């Protein structure tokens, strides 16, 4: 009868009074990210943001939370992506993200750019969002092999993919997770993700510790450069 938390597996949630439908509705509803404290505050309509601007979980009491704007006029909306669009504002930044990743070159020789975190960290944080258009499988599996290079299979009908100008941070960062470097000896794994503003997607996740400005890398899991790594760490 009063405030209800909705947590994902992923460790995010919704959390506000249900109207007499028992639904997600209102001008205070919020999505928390999974470290409990940054949130998007403000209108949803059965669980869908509408309207959501940035603020701080300063706490709880009896499940009620108590939530504090930050300076700003940025809003947030829900902005699942298409076949074709990859964000209504491709450069507006995920700001959860924004204060645990960064772009830079990559240590990796001849491997281009790469995502290295802002913070020291422990196992199975959540560092960076993973979006992009939708297309099938077949699709991808069809077309030529050298516009697969951002290609990660989201489930059983659905791969997102980040293509080409939107490779570029200049053109987009909304989400950086296809940033992210292979390597055999990852500390990160792709993991599942419902994200308020990009729908279900997925994270990128530390498989362990990681400190400030380390390099964040995953295991691929299948191209040329591939092949000759797997030989080097073989
Ligand atoms: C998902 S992107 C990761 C970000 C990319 N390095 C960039 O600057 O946009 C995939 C591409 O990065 C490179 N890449 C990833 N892991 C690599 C590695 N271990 N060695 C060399 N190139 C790598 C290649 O062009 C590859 O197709």
């Amino acid at each position: 009868h009063g405030v209800c938390w909705i947590y994902y597996p992923d460790g995010g949630s919704l959390v506000g009074e249900v109207n007499e439908d028992g639904e997600m509705t209102g001008e205070k509803i919020a999505y928390v990210y999974p470290d409990e404290r940054t949130a998007l505050y403000g209108k949803f309509i059965d669980g869908e943001m509408i309207e959501g601007k940035l603020a701080t979980l300063m706490s709880t009491e009896e499940g009620r939370p108590h939530f504090e704007l930050m300076p700003g006029n940025s809003v947030y909306h829900f902005d699942k992506s298409t076949s074709s669009c990859i964000s209504t504002n491709a450069l507006l930044p995920d700001p959860y993200e924004s204060e645990r990743v960064y772009v830079a070159e990559s240590l990796i020789s001849s491997a281009g750019e790469g995502l290295f975190s802002k913070v020291a960290v422990g196992p199975n944080t959540v560092m960076s969002f993973y979006n992009g258009v939708r297309i099938t499988h077949q699709e991808v599996d069809s077309r030529d092999w050298a516009l697969n290079g951002n290609t990660l299979s989201l489930d059983e009908e659905t791969v997102i993919d980040v293509p080409e100008p939107y490779n570029h941070v200049s053109k987009y960062c909304a989400s950086l997770g296809h940033k992210a470097n292979h390597s055999f000896t990852p500390n990160c794994i792709y993991d599942m993700f419902v994200h308020p503003r990009f729908g279900p997607i997925k994270c990128i996740r530390t498989l362990r510790a990681v400190e400030a400005d380390e390099e964040l890398t995953v295991a691929y899991g299948y191209p040329e450069w591939y092949q000759v790594e797997l030989k080097a760490f073989q």
